[PDB]
């Protein structure tokens, strides 16, 4: 049997903990010589890091549809790979294919009913891009966008977490699917330069350094119609106080909650609950996974905007399946512009 590397579950942060890089352990462990009918021996090639999986090192994700991570056994999570050997008889050789529940190891024996072949001339032989703009976060922003953004109009449309993979995304196809302003706020001055300079953004916005609310003000001065919400917290508070009568807030996610011992979705404060209701700001809950069947006509058409030059995309790649853990933390604190990504093995 051959040997390889993989991640466990070392130590979990706490309810309200930051996550780090030795909450995760890396492992080698023997790899058995023979698979059985059904089953595929793949090699991992990229692997994700999602906000997500902060919830999953809790003993309990406080979700029904997310299991915890088990202490000593090996995580997992979006990952594309290359099928080595196959016993199934819808993969061979050769085959590109993905899982949302790839395991955190080198090389790994799956159930081929368990994974999607992909074609990776949808994203220009680029296989990486598979598992953000050509992947789950365009998805995620694309059809979040085309369900709760309600574009037709010369709407304005903020991003908040704007520089990562889903709201890069998301900036963009605001402008594609209508908006006449696409505003962004971020982290890092150097992700403000990306969103204006690189990404077609009308505005960024530094939540760290720049009073958000006045710049909001001068940026979107017909108020907002789309939240595009990443982040939560006080941000979104102040977003939502410039939002227009009959406005929506896409429900992505709330980062800036992940680390807090808070439900999710988090309520809205009790004066920023009134201005969404006096208002008629709608906010529903949006689960990309809600919307499988669009996941074709999605990826087309995410593939189609790439390949013309319109969709730009960004990404973050670090080596190593021992730099999980690194790259976890880091895409937690915004060391990542547009999607986090960690190679596993050598590109070919
Ligand atoms: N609803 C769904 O089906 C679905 C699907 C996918 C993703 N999501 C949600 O989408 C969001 C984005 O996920 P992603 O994969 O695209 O990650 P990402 O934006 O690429 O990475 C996370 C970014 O969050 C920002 N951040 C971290 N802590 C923050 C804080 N306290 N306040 C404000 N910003 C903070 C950081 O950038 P800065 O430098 O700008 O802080 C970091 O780069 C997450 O909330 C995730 O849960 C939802
Ligand atoms: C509690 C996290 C809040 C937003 C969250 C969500 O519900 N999904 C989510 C939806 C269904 C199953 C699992 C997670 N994922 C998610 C992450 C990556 C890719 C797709 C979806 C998200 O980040
Ligand atoms: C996308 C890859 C397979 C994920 C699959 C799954 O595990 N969950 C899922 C997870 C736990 C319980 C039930 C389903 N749901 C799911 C569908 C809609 C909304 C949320 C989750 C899924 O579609
Ligand atoms: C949450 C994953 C569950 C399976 C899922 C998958 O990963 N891909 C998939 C493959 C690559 C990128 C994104 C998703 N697609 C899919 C996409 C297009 C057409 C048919 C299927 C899938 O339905």
């Amino acid at each position: 049997m051959m040997i390889v590397q993989r991640v466990v579950l070392n130590s979990r942060p706490g309810k309200n903990g930051n996550p780090v890089a030795e909450n995760f352990r890396m492992e080698e462990v023997y790899l058995p010589d023979n698979i059985n009918e059904g089953q595929v021996q793949v090699r991992t090639l990229y692997l994700s890091v999602d906000p997500y999986m902060r919830c999953r090192m809790n003993e309990d994700t406080g979700t029904d549809y997310i299991t915890p991570w088990q202490l000593s056994q090996v995580v997992d999570g979006g990952g594309i790979g290359i099928i080595e050997e196959s016993k199934h008889t819808n993969l061979t050789k050769g085959d590109f294919v993905t899982s949302f529940y790839w395991p955190w190891q080198t090389k790994v024996i799956l159930d081929g009913n368990s994974l999607e072949k992909v074609d990776p001339q949808l994203v220009d032989g680029h296989l990486s891009y598979f598992l953000g703009a050509i992947g789950m976060p365009g998805l995620t922003s694309l059809i979040g966008i085309q369900e709760k953004g309600h574009i037709t109009s010369n709407k304005t449309m903020v991003v908040s977490g704007a520089a990562g993979a889903c709201g890069s995304v998301a900036g963009q196809i605001g402008h594609f699917l209508g908006c006449s302003r696409v505003v962004g706020i971020c982290g890092t001055h150097e992700k403000c330069i990306l969103l204006t300079s690189e990404l077609g953004f009308d505005a960024a916005i530094n939540y760290k350094k720049d009073n958000v609310a006045e710049q909001l003000r001068e940026s979107c001065p017909a108020g907002v119609d789309v939240y595009f919400d990443n982040v939560g917290g006080n941000i979104s508070d102040t977003v939502i106080s410039q939002m227009n009568e009959n406005s929506h807030i896409i429900l992505c996610g709330q980062i800036s909650q992940y680390n807090k011992d808070v439900p999710y979705p988090p309520p809205l404060s009790p004066a920023i609950e009134a201005i969404q209701k006096e208002r008629n700001i709608t906010r529903e809950r949006f689960l990309v996974l809600n919307y499988k069947d669009k996941f074709e006509p999605g990826i087309l058409q995410l593939s189609q905007w790439f390949k013309e030059g319109k969709l730009k995309i960004k990404e973050t790649v670090i080596n190593g399946l021992e730099n999980m853990g690194a790259a976890f933390q880091s895409m937690m604190t915004g060391g990542n512009i547009g999607k986090q990504i960690v190679c596993i093995s050598e590109e070919i």
